[PDB]
């Protein structure tokens, strides 16, 4: 569920994701088009590609089972599909953390009309 | 160029293109994800697919050559890339016109977050 994802991002970055990530670049939030603007945006691009490989559950709205151990996310439960969604979310949160060093406030609300017309393929 | 597309939409539909189509459904305007919401939205999905296919010119920002003949759009010029973009735009404007019967106000400002997680393939 996207609000579980939010909690992962917030813990790993210390930022409010509704403000800092939900409108970032060409791929964060929305659906997305064009070329990722930077490494943070590429996290969202990959996250979008990850969700695309998922079939049989709703990655935005289905709750999955997760927990924390020493600051690491543990994806659990007895439902393989939902666990796959959890792993996508975990990977993106880790990516945001690992790329926080290049986060740019000028991309926080990047106008989607400025994204390139040719999208990068997964 | 998108301004030319806008003129085509206005002339084909009688609707103010920005108000009426720029935020419609899941695919009209910048990017898009999920399943098209209705026929009008599918026009935009087709238009997006059309733009993604063009290579060698910028479908959003390059002007193309066109004219009106007896009220019909005629795409012209000697640049095949730009003519391809013009044909994308003409086809979409005609599609909007042809689907006015099912155009719905309920989709005119449809929140992207409410689009399906699984996007339709081109
Ligand atoms: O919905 P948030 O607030 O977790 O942010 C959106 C993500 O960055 C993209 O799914
Ligand atoms: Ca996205
Ligand atoms: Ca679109």
């Amino acid at each position: 569920h996207l609000l579980q994802f939010r909690k992962m991002i917030k813990k790993m970055t210390g930022k409010e994701p509704v403000v800092s990530y939900a409108f970032y670049g060409c791929y964060c939030g929305s659906g997305g088009r064009g070329k990722p603007k930077d490494a943070t945006d590429r996290c969202c691009f990959v996250h979008d590609c990850c969700y695309e490989k998922v079939t049989g559950c709703d990655p935005k709205w289905d709750d999955y089972t997760y927990s924390w151990k020493d600051g690491d996310i543990v994806c659990g439960g007895d439902d393989p599909c939902k666990k796959e969604v959890c792993e996508c979310d975990k990977a993106a949160a880790i990516c945001f953390r690992d790329n926080l060093k290049t986060y740019k406030k000028r991309y926080m609300a990047y106008p989607d009309i400025l994204c390139s017309s040719k999208s990068e393929k997964c």
